[PDB]
């Protein structure tokens, strides 16, 4: 047992109680939402000991004690801000205003092949969020389910994996792409499809889920590992888009008759059976809130984020982002790859699943598609974001350009680095010095006591930090500080002759 | 700082301080004394170091006056806080790869030109740059090997830090084509597939400095080539560049056939353009200089051992990305799968390995793979992430059996804007609230010049601290409360 | 007059025995039951017991026998066939027939049970002229399945009803080229050519469009039958199941075109694949195809009956695609090495077709790699090695082959207006101008006929044409001088 | 005996008037030009000057004269020519061109200022008969780039030399496809067919392994002489070096089979090429291209000459490789629709051989969007859809077209007469064969009967019953005797038939 009473102390604040009005107020503001299963202990020994009071309001030091107990491991990382993302409010905040830039796309033309994805309006505007620490945010028509399509292939993949291990499966499907030529092509010269992400490798892998069964056990297999993966939220099922989709099950069918012939799918298996098995799970709906925390699951390493359950091995997580990554959302996964860098995989439906790995996962929807298959307000929100942020898979973590990492905190991130602009001008250090002019680094920044580095710099005495301030920099000669001594009044005040003889000259 | 701790902090309370250890403790950073950022720091040493009764020890405030230049980093280096603080038992781990991987003997070797038929088949260099600085070499490193194809991101970097992505790219594509599909150099709309493969590489070559002649953009690129590599060691083989002018008649072939499809810039000669492609491609470096230019992509274009803004981070943006799919020989495909970084081979049998914002690499084993990556190198290459958490799409935390090498500011400024809850959040450390800016003010201090009255509470009531010493300003506590 | 005729066969009697009109009709090629024959087989074998016993036969009856199908005993005892050496020539057949079984290497087509049954050791040839020129070696009348040799055949036929134009809206025409083959599809909507499964199955949509799967086969039984002389035309049901449910890739293939709008309006799948099986597995005999590929080389019409079965507008198209796309992808090398247009089928059966010449038939179980017969093809390609039948070979110099393909009415022609030089062009083939149809009439009787002066003044003279000799009705060559009115030539009383 | 030649012109008179010999030997489709007629001119013109006034012939001097050159002029009066009636099929070439000319459209092969020059109103047309008839129209005798349309003659020539085997160890024998048309290279590492630019280079490298680019070039031009019958072979260094310097392509293509083993042991690669672009730049005119290209439709044989120049072999693997792989990627559409070998050239003109019948040149700068020729593939299509000659056409019943093979006014009384000496020897399967065919029971012959006067004149009933109901043949009009049917019936005597066309009255 640690001493909870400091989390006490910290909500307290004062008085002697913790008036539970607040604790939730400030709990949430973390970006973690009640309905955690890893906060129900803290929340139903919450109401089962706050109504033996007088009002079930407020609270003794003892009886939080006894609330949380065993949910602290994680209420610790929420008021430290140990959150992968601590700053919280801000950033959704952000995300609010790239909600508003994306949604504008008055373009696309609705997936109108069968009716059910042609009812959808087009004026929807899906956007959730679920961070690997289970803090979540989201905006818009999130609450409206939709048939996942394409978007479930992916996750095919991993199950198979993380139940059959990467070399069995691979032995039937490949692991490169092919382009945007060489793209009509069902198989590869080995014989067998190009990866999970394309129709025909869905359904060779399709194939390898649980053999010796029948589908009403597979579908079930299935949808447990779904509802492990989204925290036991909304994992449905539409018999209608399923029926639609076999029966204008086109070139599908002629797929599955083809790999029948060469051996594409494992000893003593039906085509007729997997196929009709294919769709069911091609015909899944969800809604974004549920998919982000599937994207999260995967962005965790497997583990879910809201619960903590050893849902997927990391070895199936790795191939699938990797496999997201390059054979992604259609023929424009290439051109993503590289311009985007996020491994992700759209569906027909109009939403993309958005994996950001040890940071978060996501979930956009828009059903208007584009020309290329995949979203407009998706992709114009996919773009609008790491124009913005630096989460492109392949960017600088250390010297990103004018981006923003909200993975380090938000309000003392700004001074983490104007103070070490500073304490280059207190031992007689140029070389940090020109180390941070030549990082683009606006040279006038104060630090807590409203000095630049010349009022330091010509406190301490050292000519050489003034010669490469007043002169390389074009820093201000005649500035002031929070106690109104000028570089020459603190000159004067400590008693420096050779910088007052920098000082008086540039008059 | 002050620097003082530092000397505590290798001489242990003494006041004497033999440099013999000094020295042979920065070593165990990993960092080696020859880091143009430590110039200052080595010369004072000597500089100093021979006016004093013998030269070998050294006490406190006169050993101030050597780290005075070059504190920021020291600091962080013996702080343990660089990118991989444990260093030497990583190390001790490559060195274990390195053993392991010389047994792959077989694979044929480069002997398409004689050059390149030189190197023996017995050649095992490695070489390994933080993006810090920390830097460590072992094997047959210190050889120097005509560069080659591993040249292509370089040069494309460079043209895109000079001329932004958006016009490279209207003469070059930015996919791969795949295992077969890979004969038709040339795409759609009329640009080639990407920078890594030979038409690439000459359509980029086609725009470094439009308007000079084959010597003066020679010397732009090899002033970018120095830089990368920290000054060290950039070369040039002739004997490889004519060898290879004159039994390279594909890339004769692939490099016109842009001229009739005017997938050129305006005004540009064809076979001069190839001169400057084989002369780039011909260049020689060692395994050191080469694993220093990988860091220097791997820190986003800033150079470790420097300091220096090399390329903009767009163009390593790209180049990386391109890396990752398209970098090594057909195998990329595979090798994007089962090891995830971003690579270059080379037909020397060197491969160029980066992992951003953690290091940059180099091996080198001259016999070649049957798809034309090298032997050894690729043996190395995968035996590492089956060690190590460093592939792209991997997981920091529950990573299984691989490991992770990985592994006062916030006082006042909380006590500036107006907010007590930070300076709570100290409590999960035990911190005593006495830490100072340079004005000595603890966390009281600052309470009186802001002249917030809960930090004041706060700090006096569950935590006491002292209201009586001084500042430098000469206002105590409440002499500088009613101050303002 | 069939005096003509029995007197070049009795040559030196009044009888001939039945000895010898047999065994000599056959020297020239044609098979005693011909159709065309029909009529004067029924009649001598009518008169065979309508005596003491059937050893003879004088003029009296023979000729009654002949006279109902003469025109081609005409033409064909006086060797004026396209082939008239048939003995030499079909002994020098049967020495290449040696040697195409001379290879035994080969994989049968063991894909199904039925093919399999098909012993090794199979090989037959056959061959049929448009003249009914009938030779055949081996184990020829054996029924086999009519593979994948069928498709042209079909090609023709919507042709034939439909027109090259609205077929070819959803079928192509060139080859797939070496690669981009599988891809059993172009750059645009349609397949690659009726030759490969998908253009084949893309004809199957055109037959008859708005019936029943039976009342189709009907249709194309009658078309085949027609072309083959109502010999052995087929049908194996056992042949049939089993290719349906091992041709997995065909089902595929066919579904493919369903997505992209491919077939004619509202066509169902199953139907014309299953439609397509009984096509592909049809039992027919060497002679009885040999008898189709004939049919092609006559142009449509039937040899050994007469019958406009196809119009020469399609055989023309499906011959070319025979020459570029007809075999396999060995199909470019077989239209240099051999030119000829051909077809292949896995039941061991090769479609070799000479035009304007005559059709032919291969078969040998044992296949090869690209998927054609073994011995079938090292006779096609000893073929050409010997004689000019290549379609791009000479006729008047060829090295050492061998080729085998080597007039009353052009006076009375020649005596309409009035053209003397073709008179003196006959004297090269030495015809005595006393030549008469049968109106007894020389040149002279026309020329008075018509009026021309040259004409009589010189051939008189010259030829030595006599004014005198009758005809039919009479009017003798001064008679019609000046019955019709012309003085000039009424010169034939100074001729007395 | 040449003596009965003698009178064949004559026409029984006393001397020959030169003035009607020469004009009746050019309507043979032969033109006096012919080195075969050398001797035949020559002593002509000798002896023609041995005589009071040079005009008239007697027969001895006339025979003594075409004594040595009678072989030929024997087929050429005799009509044996393979084409006997040759100036009504020339007035309908005529036509055709005039047809043709009216396409106004197309692109001139600007890429060029060589090219560019040729006017877009140049249309010519030339035909060279197997037999030696020669027949041109429009801008024929204009010099041309020869362009593309060389690549065969070598590929023969190669063959001619040293065989099939050896050649096509470097260059392969089928075609590419629309798809996989850029590709220089095939699995087995060789370019896809001679036809072209890749494959051409490969057998510009086998011409005379072991000189210079000089006598190489000589080396052609005699085959190229021997196969135009000494006509107007040219040369143009102009569209040769500027073809070279805006070419370029063929650098890459050569550079690529360098590296790729695609040439043979020992060669050069720039030579090689320079010596592609010199053959590649050749003039020719519309008569001269028309010799060539029948000399392939001949088997190797000279029309107008008679000497041996290409092994025959190569003639036909040209032919097949024309066939299919001939014209650009149209190639296949031209296999099919037309039937003919051919090769396209960029210049505007295309080589056609009609195997054992003629060869011809058409040129028109303007050329196709496919890079073959406006008028000169229109004309070629107008021509098969009104000629017999589509390689898989039918010679015995083919539909509307014509076959100068035989004559035009023969075609009809060869077999309008043997539609009625069936209906005298009392045969109906003849009929039921030749009506079954739609063959015009109403044809007629001289003394204008049908098959119902021969049938009525007879008396056979299956054949008049079978021309009556089966037929509706007409029994009221006339014939020569102005005896109808009936009366011929009447004359000859049967009241069967009488009763039959008492019928139809
Ligand atoms: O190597 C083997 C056989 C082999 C041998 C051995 C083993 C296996 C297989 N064959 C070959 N190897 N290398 C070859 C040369 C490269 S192909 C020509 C280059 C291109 N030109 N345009 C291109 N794309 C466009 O899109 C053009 C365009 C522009 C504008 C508009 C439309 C289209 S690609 S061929």
């Amino acid at each position: 047992p640690s001493l909870e009473d400091l989390l006490f102390y910290t909500i307290a604040e004062g008085q002697e109680k913790i008036p539970v009005h607040k604790f939730i107020t400030a709990l949430k503001s973390t970006g973690l939402r009640t309905s955690d299963p890893r906060l129900k202990e803290c929340m139903d020994m919450l109401r089962l000991t706050l109504q033996t009071t007088s009002d079930g309001v407020m609270l003794d030091k003892d009886l939080f004690k006894k609330c949380v107990q065993s949910n602290i491991v994680l209420l610790t990382q929420a008021f430290r801000r140990k959150l992968v993302i601590p700053d919280f409010m801000s950033f959704t905040s952000h995300i609010d205003e790239l909600y508003e830039s994306a949604k504008k796309q008055s373009g696309g033309k609705v997936a109108d092949y069968i009716p059910q994805l042609a009812k959808f309006s087009p004026d929807l505007w899906g956007v959730s969020v679920c961070t690997v620490d289970g803090q979540r945010h989201s905006t818009g028509d999130t609450k409206v389910p939709f048939c996942l399509q394409s978007c479930v292939k992916p996750l095919k993949y991993a199950i198979a994996v993380n139940d059959l291990g990467t070399e069995y499966v691979h032995r039937y499907v490949g692991k490169e792409p092919s382009g945007l030529r060489f793209n009509k092509l069902f198989l590869n010269e080995d014989d067998k499809p190009h990866n999970p992400m394309v129709n025909a490798g869905a359904i060779v892998v399709t194939s390898l889920i649980k053999q010796g069964v029948n589908n009403a056990e597979k579908f079930d297999y299935v949808m447990q590992f779904l509802n492990k993966m989204a925290g036991n939220e909304y994992v449905g099922f539409s018999n209608a888009t399923f029926q639609s989709e076999r029966e204008s099950g086109d070139r599908n069918f002629a797929i599955g008759y083809y790999l029948k012939e060469k051996k594409c799918f494992p000893e003593g298996t039906d085509m007729v059976g997997i196929l009709d098995f294919y769709f069911q799970l091609c015909s899944i709906e969800v809604t974004c809130e549920s998919a982000s925390v599937m994207a999260a699951t995967l962005a965790n390493g497997g583990f879910c984020p809201i619960t903590g359950e050893r849902v997927l091995s990391p070895e199936a997580v790795r191939n699938t982002l990797s496999l997201m990554h390059s054979c992604g959302m259609y023929d424009f996964s290439g051109q993503f790859a590289f311009h985007v860098g996020l491994p992700a995989k759209s569906g027909v439906a109009g939403g993309i699943l958005l994996v950001v790995p040890n940071v978060m996962g996501m979930m956009c929807w828009s059903p208007p598609l584009d020309k290329m298959g995949n979203s407009v307000k998706g992709i114009h929100f996919c773009h609008d974001l790491v124009s913005l942020c630096n989460f492109h898979n392949y960017d600088n973590l250390r010297h990103f350009a004018k981006k923003l990492d909200p993975r380090r905190e938000g309000g003392d991130q700004r001074v983490k680095s104007v103070i070490n602009l500073l304490f280059a001008a207190y031992t007689g250090d140029v070389s940090a010095l020109r180390r941070f002019a030549l990082s683009a680094m606006d040279m006038e920044q104060r630090d807590y006591d409203s000095r630049t580095a010349l009022h330091v710099a010509a406190a301490e005495g050292h000519v050489e930090v003034v010669k490469f301030l007043l002169e390389a920099c074009k820093v201000n000669p005649f500035p002031k500080d929070r106690w109104n001594n000028t570089p020459m009044d603190e000159a004067l005040h400590f008693g420096h002759h050779d910088v007052f003889k920098i000082l008086q000259e540039y008059q």
